[PDB]
C-alpha cells in the first residue's frame, strides 16, 4: 500500500509556541502546527492523551495525526488538526457583532465541548481540564458553532495564560492534587469567555467594543502580581454593562458569569450545569 | 511518502514492513492498540538527538494517525536487510574476528545507552534480546526496541521509568526481575537488568564461534531446562529455584577467546545485580581481546 504523508503547507499564526499553517492533504485543507523546541512538552501531552484516548466531538478541534521527524541536530514535532477557515473566537469577535441565537449557538457549543472534556465515561475516556481555555484557543466552525483546541497543558484523571488564571492559581491555593481543582479552573476561563462574547452581542441597537478580560485593570501582558493584585487582593471582576439588564438573555448570560467567578472554587457552577442553563435561556 | 512492500514479521507487539522511501528501504513498525505505551515510550526516547550511534536503530519518523475511531501508531528507522542477530546466527558460524566485533558492537551501543551525557539521559533498555538486534552489513550490530526504556538524569535527580505495563521477554529476565525484588526506584537496578541480558546474548553469540573445527547448533537461553514458550513462572523456576545459568561447553576452555568471554559471560550472571559488570568495563574487555 501507499501511505501519502507529503502535506503542502500553503501561515495563519506565530508566537513562542511556534507557528500554524493552512495546509492540504489529499486535497483537504488541514492545519499543521508546528511546535518550538521551546515548548516540546506541549506536544507530548497532547500526544500522550490522544495516545490514551482518541477524543471525537463536534466542540472539541479534531485530531489527524502527531509526526515526529527526525532531522540533521534536531527533531521536528507537528500536530495535524482539522482546519477551520473562520479563525478563532478571538478573531471573529473583533470583526462581528453577535444576535441572541448566534451568541448562545457559539456558548451552548464552547459548554459542549468543556463538558465533554471534563467527564469521565466508563469503558469512555478519562475526566480532563483543558487548563487554558480562552479566546483564542476556541476556532468558530462554519455552521455557527465554536471547537476547543490545544490540549498542550490538559490533564487526564509552560503555565496557563495569565489574564484568565483563577483566584487559587494567582494566590498558590489551588489543591494541586485534586482533580476537580482543575475543573474548576476551566469553569472561571469559560467564564471570562462568556463575558467576552456578550458584549458583542447586539440588545437595543447597543453593543460592546471587544475587549479581553480586566483589560481596564492590566496592562497587555499582565504579570502574575498584576493579575493577583486585580483577582485575589481586590477581588474585581470584569464589569457587567448597565444595557445588559433590558435584554433578558444578556440578563441570564451576566448571572450564569457571576455563577463562573465565585472565589471559593467549589461554589462555581459545572460545566454540565452550564449546559442546561443555557438550554433554558431563549 | 512511503510505499509498504513487505511484511517482515508479525506478532502481538504488531508488525514490521520493509517500505520505499525516497528510493531508499525503510522499516515501518505498526504497533498493536494492545502495545500504544510501547510506541509513546519508543518516541519520547529517539526525541534526544544525542541517542544517535552506530550501534542503536537510527531513527527516521514516527507518527500517530486516526480518523474516526481507528488509531494507527508508526515507528520508522533504517532497515537492515540482514535482519536481526537472532536470524543471523541460525544460518552462520563465526570466526575469532567476527564473534567479537559482533559483541563488541552490542556492547558499544549499551554503553553509549547506559551513559549519560552532559546531551542525553542515561538510558536502560530492559528488553535486551538477540530479536532486539539487528545486524548490519558492515559485521556490526545495532540495538533496538527502546519502548520499555529507563531514563535517569544523575545532574537533575531525575529517574522517569514511564507507565508501560509491558515487561521483559521472560527468557531474558534476571533473577531479581522474575522474584519481583528488583528495587523499581534505582536507576542502577535496571542497568543490571541489561547486563544479565547481555550476558544471555554473548553465549547465544560464542555458541556460533568455532574452534577446533567444533560449534554448537544455535539455541535460545535456558533452552534445555524450560518448557516451549516459557512462562513468567516457568523462568523463574529454573532461575531463582533452581539458580541455573546456561551451561559453557567445555570445548570452549580449549580457545583463549571463548575462555575469555565465558569469564566475562559469569560476570554478568551474578545473583547479587550490584556484583555484575558494568557495560563500559565489558565493552573495555572485548577491546583487549583477541
Ligand atoms: C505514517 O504517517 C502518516 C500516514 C498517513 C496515512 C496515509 N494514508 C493511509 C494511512 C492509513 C490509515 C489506516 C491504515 C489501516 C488500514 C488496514 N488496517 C487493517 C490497519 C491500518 C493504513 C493506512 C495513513 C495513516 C497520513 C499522514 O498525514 C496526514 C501521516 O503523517 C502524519
Ligand atoms: C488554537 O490552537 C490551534 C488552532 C489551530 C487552527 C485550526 N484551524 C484554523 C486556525 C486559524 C486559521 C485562520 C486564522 C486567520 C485569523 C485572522 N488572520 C490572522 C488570518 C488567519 C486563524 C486561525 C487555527 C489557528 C490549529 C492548531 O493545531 C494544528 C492549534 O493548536 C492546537
Ligand atoms: C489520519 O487521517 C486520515 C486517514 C484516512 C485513511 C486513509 N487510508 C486508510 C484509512 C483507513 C482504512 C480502513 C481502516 C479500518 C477499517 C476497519 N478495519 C478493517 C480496521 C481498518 C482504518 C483506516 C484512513 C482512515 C483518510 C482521511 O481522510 C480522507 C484522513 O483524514 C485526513
Ligand atoms: C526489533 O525492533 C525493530 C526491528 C526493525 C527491523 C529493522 N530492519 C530489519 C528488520 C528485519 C528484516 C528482516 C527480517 C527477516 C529475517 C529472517 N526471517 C525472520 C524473515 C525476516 C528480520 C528483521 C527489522 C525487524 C524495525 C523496527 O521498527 C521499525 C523495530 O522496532 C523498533
Amino acid at each position: 500500500r501507499t501511505v501519502a504523508r507529503d502535506i503542502t503547507l500553503l501561515c495563519v499564526g506565530k508566537g513562542r509556541y511556534g507557528e500554524v499553517w493552512r495546509g492540504s492533504w489529499q486535497g483537504e485543507n488541514v492545519a499543521v502546527k508546528i511546535f518550538s523546541s521551546r515548548d516540546e512538552k506541549s506536544w507530548f501531552r497532547e500526544t500522550e492523551l490522544y495516545n490514551t484516548v482518541m477524543l471525537r466531538h463536534e466542540n472539541i478541534l479534531g485530531f489527524i495525526a502527531s509526526d515526529m521527524t527526525s532531522r540533521h541536530s534536531s527533531t521536528q514535532l507537528w500536530l495535524i488538526t482539522h482546519y477551520h477557515e473562520m479563525g478563532s473566537l478571538y478573531d471573529y469577535l473583533q470583526l462581528t457583532t453577535l444576535d441572541t441565537v448566534s451568541c448562545l449557538r457559539i456558548v451552548l457549543s464552547i459548554a459542549s465541548g468543556l463538558a465533554h472534556l471534563h467527564i469521565e465515561i466508563f469503558g469512555g475516556k478519562p475526566a480532563i481540564a483543558h487548563r487554558d481555555l480562552k479566546s483564542k484557543n476556541i476556532l468558530v466552525k462554519k455552521n455557527g458553532q465554536c471547537c476547543i483546541a490545544d490540549l498542550g497543558l490538559a490533564v487526564m484523571h509552560r503555565v496557563g495564560t495569565k489574564r484568565y488564571m483563577a483566584p487559587e492559581v494567582l494566590d498558590e491555593t489551588i489543591q494541586v492534587d485534586c482533580f476537580d481543582s482543575y475543573k474548576r479552573v476551566d469553569i472561571w476561563a469559560f467564564g471570562l469567555v462568556l463575558w467576552e462574547v456578550a458584549r458583542r452581542m447586539v440588545s437595543n441597537g447597543i453593543v460592546e467594543d471587544y475587549k479581553p478580560p480586566f483589560y481596564d485593570v492590566v496592562p497587555n501582558d499582565p504579570s502574575f502580581e498584576d493579575m493577583r493584585k486585580v483577582v485575589c487582593v481586590d477581588q474585581q471582576r470584569p464589569n457587567i454593562p448597565n444595557r445588559w439588564f433590558s435584554d433578558p438573555t444578556l440578563t441570564s448570560l451576566a448571572k450564569l458569569m457571576k455563577e463562573c467567578w465565585y472565589q471559593n472554587p467549589s461554589a462555581r457552577l459545572t460545566a454540565l450545569r452550564i449546559k442546561k442553563t443555557l438550554t433554558k435561556i431563549d
